[PDB]
């Protein structure tokens, strides 16, 4: 997934 400011979301699969 993205990381943007050490946070996390999950929006695809990895």
């Amino acid at each position: 997934w993205k990381t943007i400011k050490g946070k996390t979301w999950r929006t695809k699969q990895c």
